[PDB]
């Protein structure tokens, strides 16, 4: 949750519709 910005990215396509990444 903490730095929900850019931070996170690392997984952003992996998430995949994590409504978290790539929203």
């Amino acid at each position: 949750f903490n730095a929900p910005f850019d931070v996170g990215i690392k997984l952003s396509g992996a998430q995949y519709q994590q409504h978290g990444r790539a929203l």
